[PDB]
């Protein structure tokens, strides 16, 4: 049967199923409703930065259509919705004056979700730093971000936390560090060779450190000021794609483990264990900032659950570890990526070149966190795949590859849960086709098709698959 034996009965009692969007990717009204610009508004409005010079000015216009979209997710039998608050929609300058119209939008959205029995899971940040903070403070290179983010978080807790009980601070800080400060392809476009300036060997580490310190400061504020009354939880969302040793050689096993540590351990060792991974300390040395004992104690245990965005897997080949002149966070890993073993590709690619369809990577990642980190509460906060541009409406709707994707990946997640992994929920990226960053509207991740000419929603086969799977 097309469900492959999956249903709510196949997952733990009270297991949460949801869909996910982010503010800039779906809201629209980017320069309206009092919203100030983010670093992504400036970036996307610069010719050449995004596919087709597209931007999020309108996106899916969820800002006007949110009741349609909430009705849809309820009709598809989801329990929860992960979305983000745009910092610059609340504080157009990132600090100071509150945009009451922006506050009203999120109140209306939260209230409608609750009215319809959908639990809000709310990210405070999803790549969309207020442009004013980038210009005034230098964004995530500045340790002052911990104060600025904490004050923003405090406002959100105060304003929405009587209703919102499930928060995340950040979304995929690794990707901000990597694309914004190593490769320099995402805002602020910093890197060693970059026009904007930068240093690919140092800045990614500074940025990650400031995300960890800012997360910890915001959670300390929640716990000391809001938790007693509100009795909610705050976590963080981290991307983790799987790394599998190419062979059982000591060298290849070491490489796959180094990759895991530089990818997920970079954040999870501080959050769970109060230190960076040993291998990062050993290889990155003076370029890796040091937590003081007090900071480490603030960071350790500061996530009530770990959000994991899981998409793909790679084979890793090793090499003898060498003394080398530092060049980048990426090069520091001293690994070699491989996408075939014994002449066979690890899996077929979705539209995005990086996204190999490898359902056993889901098991790999979840089992690994279970075994390495004392089985922390994990929520799969994003998982999905994309179709390419230029298909017909009907071609988008007949998304049989995505149906197969969800059935296979969820079977692998179930395998890990059945083996004892402490996974509390699962969220599909994305509810809607949306603005896919550098790919603009040329990458379609939704279980619901969005016609970007008319803005009409049409559920795809995968949406109906979820509806059938999730029926109560
Ligand atoms: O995107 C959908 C949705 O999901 C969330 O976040 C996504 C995010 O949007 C993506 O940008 C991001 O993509 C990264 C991949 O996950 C990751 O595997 C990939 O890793 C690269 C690595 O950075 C690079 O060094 C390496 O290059 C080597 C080549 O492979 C070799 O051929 C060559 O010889 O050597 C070079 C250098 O060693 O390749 C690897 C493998 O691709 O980096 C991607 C960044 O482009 O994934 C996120 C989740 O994983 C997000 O929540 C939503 O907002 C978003 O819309
Ligand atoms: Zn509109």
């Amino acid at each position: 049967n097309w469900l492959g034996g999956l249903s709510r009965a196949a997952f733990p009692k009270r297991f949460v199923f949801g869909t996910v969007t982010s503010a800039y990717q779906v809201e629209g009204m980017a320069a309206s409703g009092g919203r100030g610009p983010s670093i992504w508004d400036a970036f996307a409005h610069t010719p050449g930065n995004v596919a087709g010079n597209q931007n999020g000015d309108v996106a899916t216009d969820q800002y006007h259509r949110y009741k349609e979209d909430v009705n849809l997710m309820k009709s598809l039998n989801f329990d929860a919705y992960r979305f983000s608050i745009s910092w610059s929609r609340i504080f157009p300058d990132g600090e100071g004056r509150v945009n009451q119209e922006g506050v009203a939008y999120y109140n209306n959205l939260i209230n409608y979700l609750l009215q319809k029995g959908i639990t809000p899971y709310v990210n405070l940040y999803h790549y969309d730093l207020p442009l004013a903070l980038e210009k005034k403070y230098g964004g995530w290179l500045n340790a002052k971000m911990a104060d600025l983010f904490t004050e923003y978080a405090d406002f959100c807790f105060k304003t929405f936390g009587n209703r919102v009980k499930h928060w995340f601070t950040f979304n995929e800080p690794r990707i901000v560090a990597l694309l914004g400060y190593d490769q320099g392809t995402n805002p602020p476009k910093r890197c060693t060779k970059c026009a904007a300036g930068g240093n690919s060997a140092t800045e990614p580490y500074i940025v990650a450190h400031n995300f960890l310190l800012s997360h910890a400061a915001a959670v300390a504020r929640y716990r000391t000021k809001y938790q007693a009354a509100q009795q909610g939880k705050v976590g963080i969302v981290l991307d983790f794609n799987w790394y599998e040793a190419l062979s059982n050689s000591t060298e290849d096993q070491a490489a796959a483990q180094r990759a895991r540590d530089f990818h997920i351990g970079w954040y999870l060792d501080p959050l769970i264990n109060g230190h960076y991974p040993q291998i990062m300390q050993d290889l990155v040395k003076d370029r890796l900032p040091k937590f003081t004992p007090e900071q480490a104690r603030l960071v350790k245990g500061s996530a009530d659950y770990i959000g994991i965005n899981q998409y793909t897997a790679s084979y890793m080949k090793g090499q003898q570890l060498m003394q080398q002149t530092p060049t980048s966070y990426s090069a520091d890993w001293q690994v070699t990526y491989v996408f075939a073993k014994n002449g066979k590709p690890i899996g077929p690619q979705a539209n995005s070149n990086w996204l190999y369809i490898v359902p056993w990577g889901m098991y790999g990642c979840v089992n690994y966190i279970k075994q390495k980190y004392g089985n922390p509460t994990v929520v799969i906060t994003g998982n999905g795949m994309d179709q390419p541009a230029n298909l017909s409406r009907d071609q988008y709707l007949r998304d049989t590859t995505r149906v197969h994707f969800y059935r296979s990946y969820l079977t692998q997640l179930k395998k890990a849960i059945d083996e004892g992994a402490n996974v509390a929920g699962y969220f599909a990226w994305s509810l809607l086709d949306n603005f896919e960053w550098l790919s603009g509207y040329t990458s379609k991740f939704g279980i619901v098709y969005v016609d970007f000419n008319t803005l009409e929603r049409h559920p795809k086969a995968s949406a109906y698959w979820f509806r059938d799977m999730l029926k109560h």
